[PDB]
C-alpha cells in the first residue's frame, strides 16, 4: 500500500457514497416496483420505460454489495426493493428462470430465456443472499444454476437463447454485419462471474466443477493464444465471425479470471489462468492505454477511440489487480490515471446525474442515456467496491 493508494480508495469510496449510491436510489419506482428503466441525456426519467431484467439484477447486485461492503441499511432496503421486483415480475413461476424484459408495470414484454440474463440473476441473487440471508434468493440462485447446467450447457459452452419453456433457439446477438453469433464472450464471461460468486458463498462441489469447467473454456476456446485478446462474437464452434478486439472485455476478463483462479483446486490450471490474466493485462496496457484512458475496440483494422463508461471502470479494476499481482508501478499509474480521466470527462457535472455513457475521441460528450437497459450501477459501482475491498 501507499499514500497514493490510500487516497485513491478514499476518493472512490467518497464517490460511491456521495454520487453513485444516491443517484441510483433516486431511480426507485415506488409506484410499480423495481427501478425506472430509462433516463435520457437531459436527465429526464421515462417512468413508463420498459424494464430490463439485466438492469434490475445489476441494481440488485449493486445495492446488495454496497450493504455487504459498507453496511448501509438504506442500501439493504434498496436491494430488497430490486429483489421483490425480481421475484414478483421477472421470475417465471410456471417454467422457472428470468424473463428478458417486462413493462414498467411488470407485464412480461419478452419472455424468452437468455443465459446472459440468468447469469446476472445468479450474480445478484447470490449477493443479495449474503446481504439478507433470504433462503428464497438462495433457492432461486441454485435453481438458475441447475437449469443452466442441465438445460443450457453443451459440449463447447452454453446455448445462449431459449424459448420461455427452455426449448433452444438461435441467438439474439448479431455481428455488425447481422450474422447471428451463436457463442458470445460476454454471455460466457458473466456465467463465469456469477458462478464465482455462487461458489464463494456456497462452496458446493457441483458449483465448483462448473466453475472449473467455464474457466477451462476460457483458457482453451475463448482466449486467442498468443494475442492477449479474447474472441468476441463467434459461430457455434468458437470461430470468430469477425476479427474484433474488445479492450473492455479483455481487461474485465483479466481480473475476473484471476478472481476465479483463487478458488481453483487444480494447481496447473490455476497457474495457467494466473499467467493468462497477466498476459492480457500487459497487452491491454501496451495496445489500448493511451496515457490517459483505455480505447474501446478494434474491428478488423478500424479502431474506436471513444471512451466508454464501463470500459474505463473495468480498466481501473483490471490494472489495479495487475498491480497487486506484479507490484509493477506502471499498472498502478495507469489505474489511477484512468480514474482521473473518469473524474474529469465521464462523471457528469450536472446536478442529479451520474456517469456519462461515453465521450468521443476528442473528449466531447455524446447524447446517450444515463440509465438504460444496458447502463447500470454495476460496472462503475463495482469499480469503487473492488478498490475498497482490495485496499
Ligand atoms: O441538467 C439537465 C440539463 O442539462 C443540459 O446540459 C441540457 O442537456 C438540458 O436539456 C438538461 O435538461
Ligand atoms: O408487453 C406489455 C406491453 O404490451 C404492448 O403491446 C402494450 O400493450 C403495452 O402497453 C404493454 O406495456
Ligand atoms: O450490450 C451489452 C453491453 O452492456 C454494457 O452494459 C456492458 O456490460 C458491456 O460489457 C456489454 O457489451
Amino acid at each position: 500500500g501507499s499514500m497514493d493508494i490510500t487516497r485513491f480508495k478514499e476518493d472512490l469510496k467518497a464517490h460511491l457514497e456521495e454520487k453513485i449510491i444516491p443517484f441510483w436510489q433516486s431511480l426507485k419506482d415506488d409506484e410499480f416496483g423495481g427501478y425506472y428503466g430509462y433516463m435520457d441525456f437531459n436527465l429526464n426519467i421515462d417512468r413508463k420505460a420498459q424494464k430490463g431484467c439485466i438492469l434490475n439484477s445489476r441494481i440488485l447486485w449493486f445495492f446488495s454489495a454496497c450493504y455487504n461492503v459498507l453496511k448501509s441499511e438504506k442500501c439493504k432496503e434498496m436491494a430488497f426493493h430490486a429483489f421483490e421486483f425480481l421475484k414478483n415480475k421477472f421470475w417465471d413461476k410456471e417454467y422457472e428462470g428470468l424473463f428478458w424484459s417486462v413493462s414498467h408495470k411488470g407485464v412480461p414484454v419478452d419472455v424468452t430465456k437468455h443465459v446472459y440474463v440468468q447469469a446476472f440473476g445468479i450474480y445478484g441473487l447470490s449477493e443479495y443472499y449474503e446481504a439478507s440471508g433470504d433462503e428464497e434468493a438462495l433457492h432461486m440462485a441454485k435453481r438458475l444454476f441447475e437449469i443452466l447446467e442441465t438445460k443450457c450447457k453443451r459440449e463447447n459452452g452454453y446455448t445462449e437463447q431459449f424459448e420461455r419453456n427452455w426449448q433452444e433457439k438461435e441467438n439474439r446477438f448479431l455481428s455488425e454485419n447481422g450474422v447471428i453469433a451463436s457463442k458470445t464472450m460476454n454471455t460466457h464471461l458473466h456465467v463465469l462471474e456469477s458462478y464465482t460468486n455462487l461458489y464463494r458463498l456456497l462452496k458446493l462441489d457441483d458449483v465448483y466443477e462448473a466453475l472449473e469447467w467455464i474457466v477451462r473454456l476460457f483458457v482453451d476456446k475463448i482466449y486467442k493464444k498468443g494475442t492477449g485478446h479474447f474472441k468476441v462474437f463467434c459461430d457455434d464452434n468458437w470461430n470468430e465471425l469477425i476479427k474484433a478486439v474488445s479492450y473492455g472485455f479483455d481487461i474485465e476478463a483479466s481480473w475476473l479470471l484471476d478472481q476465479a483462479a483463487k478458488y481453483l483446486k487444480d494447481e496447473k490450471l490455476k497457474e495457467e489462468v494466473e499467467k493468462l490474466a497477466l498476459e492480457v493485462a500487459q497487452i491491454t496496457l501496451k495496445e489500448a492505454f493511451d496515457g490517459q484512458s483505455l480505447i474501446n475496440e478494434m474491428i478488423e483494422d478500424r479502431i474506436d477511440r471513444s471512451k466508454i463508461w464501463w470500459v474505463e471502470a473495468e480498466t481501473v479494476v483490471g490494472f489495479f489487480n495487475a498491480y497487486q499481482k506484479t507490484k509493477e508501478e506502471k499498472y498502478l499509474d495507469a489505474a489511477i490515471k484512468t480514474w482521473e480521466f473518469i473524474k474529469e470527462h465521464l462523471v457528469d457535472r450536472r446536478k442529479n446525474s451520474e456517469w456519462l455513457w461515453k465521450v468521443n475521441e476528442d473528449l466531447e460528450a455524446v447524447n446517450m442515456p444515463i440509465v438504460e437497459q444496458w447502463k447500470c450501477p454495476y460496472h462503475n459501482g463495482r469499480m469503487c467496491l473492488e478498490i475498497i475491498k482490495r485496499v
